[PDB]
DNA sequence: CTGTCTCACTGCG
DNA sequence: TCGCAGTGAGACA
């Protein structure tokens, strides 16, 4: 109910803290114990003509039959597990939005990262928001306008994403802005991030 | 003078 | 330690 609003041209996002420390810690410990991450062939992506192992771990859970493809990699959902349904249900309650798929990214420390991109794949429902819930170490998240990488002097938006927090990325954020989690060498602890999405069957 | 796009890396500064 | 430029091998429209 108290949201920090993050707005610029084409940028509509909202940030809030959902869980206090003790609850967040408990959810984190459960995610650590319960989440199974893809390995090997399901952990390699193709970008700029080259194949790379992803510098983090990824997992996908969601309703049966759906798929999510990005960067030459196709991920299939594992069935929902209790800790994930709990988070999904809490997020639906607070936002009034629904989700049928989640991508989980785990950054073991500040050297694990994710390069900039847009979540704009064809199989995301038009106009649907992405809910980004974070546990573990706080890490800086960066929004960058697509015509500044240059054409326009539009400033980056930076914010720390804290333990137990929710970042709502609403349309049209993903049409107009790239996001990333840059390397932060001083961060030593892991971070687990869940991005709940609505996927087209 | 003039196509768009890249969930990743190295090579700088 | 951080952030930026240029990819790179295509696949498009």
């Amino acid at each position: 109910h108290s949201w920090r609003h993050i707005r610029a041209e084409g940028l509509d996002s909202s940030y809030t803290v959902l869980f206090g420390k003790a609850e967040a810690d408990e959810i984190f410990q459960e995610l650590e114990k319960e989440v199974e991450y893809f390995t090997g062939a399901l952990a390699r992506v193709q970008v700029f003509g080259k194949w790379h192992s992803v510098p983090r771990k990824q997992a996908t859970y969601g309703d049966a039959g759906l798929t999510y493809t990005f960067s030459g990699l196709t991920l299939s959902p594992k069935p929902w597990i209790p800790v994930l349904e709990r988070i999904r249900d809490h997020v639906s309650g607070v936002t009034g939005q629904t989700f049928n798929f989640v991508l989980i990214n785990r950054y073991k420390d500040g050297s694990d990262h994710i390069c900039e991109h847009r979540d704009d794949e064809r199989e995301l429902a038009p106009g649907s928001p992405i809910a980004s819930v974070s546990f573990g170490a706080s890490r800086d998240f960066v929004f960058r306008h697509k015509d500044s990488r240059p054409s326009r002097r539009v400033a980056v938006v930076r914010l720390p994403l804290a333990h137990g927090s929710l970042l709502m990325m609403n349309h049209p954020t993903n049409t107009h802005w790239y996001h990333s989690l840059p390397v932060r060498k001083k961060v030593l602890a892991p971070r687990v991030n869940l991005t709940f999405r609505k996927i087209l069957l």
